[PDB]
């Protein structure tokens, strides 16, 4: 089996991206960050505290046949910026693009922190990360991909994100047409339970590539590109007025600059990042001063290339016995 679904931005900013999501029978659909950073499917749902909810769809559990409680089971996540949800898990079917999982475990909230009750457009996450983070208490649940993969033409997933356009995930099959030359894999450590992976060094702009390994992960589910210090000094010297501000939390440049593009190595293999990518608009409205898409890691202690980066790609998630990851310039 295959599936297909299209993927698009949530605002002007590309700041998430949504997917639609069929849950239960008949289908509820709901509108899901994919994940590449976390393992749990959560549902804003009827369960969610009422004051919590403002425009979210909602699962309702009752409302579906195939739902059956996990009896006992609850979970629990944090999430890097500070968010968080929490509630109890309903078995059911989930479909993404035409691809059909029975069984999946949806865990429905019942609490979600504010910035969750603040993003109307996003109705849950859909983790794709390994297993092994599926915060499911006392019996952890295996991810969509995870349940699906057995039945793929393919154990794989690619993540086609859009330039303030529309994109694609796709399971089970590599699509040929949808990139330029061809795929470069690099090997992927499962022991963080990441996507985790050793870029093979930088360029700014024009500049010469510095070689110099870089570990960190493919993060669908990031806005940002978060890298160590030393990397992200080079970049931001680079844009006349550019300062890390400590009251903003990162680097910020003048709305009027043009920036430079920012390349980062996979294997022999390069992606370049247009330096309009890297933009992220006034850091408050009509502000004259912008935020930057490059940011340092040293506060996190990953490396994450998330959606600044990750869009400049065509990515293959590869989930055979030996996982890799795969880029290729589109």
């Amino acid at each position: 089996s295959t599936g297909s679904a299209t993927t698009t931005p949530i605002d002007s900013l590309d700041d998430a991206y949504i997917t639609p999501v069929q849950i239960g029978t008949p289908a509820q659909t709901l509108n899901l960050d994919f994940d590449t950073g976390s393992s749990d499917l959560w549902v804003f749902s009827s369960e969610t505290t009422a004051s919590e909810v403002d425009g979210q769809t909602i699962y309702t559990p009752s409302k579906s046949t195939t739902a059956k409680l996990l009896s006992g089971a609850t979970w629990s996540i944090s999430y890097g910026d500070g968010s968080s949800s929490s509630g109890d898990v309903y078995t059911d079917t989930v479909s993404v693009g035409g691809l059909t999982v029975t069984g999946q475990a949806v865990e429905s909230a019942k609490k979600v922190s504010s910035s969750f009750t603040e993003d109307s457009t996003i109705d849950g996450l859909l983790g794709l990360a390994f297993s092994t983070l599926n915060t499911v208490s006392p019996t952890q649940q295996k991810t969509f991909f995870d349940n699906a993969k057995a039945s793929l033409d393919s154990p794989v997933f690619t993540a086609d994100l859009g330039y303030h356009a529309p994109g694609t995930y796709n399971f089970g099959f590599i699509d040929t047409t949808a990139y330029t030359g061809s795929i470069t894999y690099t090997a992927v450590s499962t022991k963080q339970g990441f996507w985790e992976w050793t870029s093979t060094g930088y360029a700014v702009g024009s500049g010469t590539f510095k070689s110099t390994s870089i570990d960190g992960i493919a993060d669908t589910g990031t806005t940002l590109l978060y890298l160590p210090a030393t990397v992200v000094s080079a970049y931001w010297a680079q844009v006349s007025g550019a300062k890390s501000s400590s009251s903003v939390g990162g680097y910020v440049f003048p709305c009027s600059a043009t920036l430079p593009s920012f390349t980062f190595g996979v294997g022999s293999a390069r992606i370049v990042i247009p330096g309009d990518y890297i933009d992220f608009g006034p850091i408050s409205t009509g502000s004259s001063s912008c935020f930057g898409g490059i940011q340092s890691s040293a506060g996190i202690g990953i490396n994450i290339f998330g959606d600044v980066a990750l869009k400049a790609a065509f990515v293959v998630f590869n989930g055979a016995t030996t996982p890799t990851l795969g880029f290729a310039s589109k």
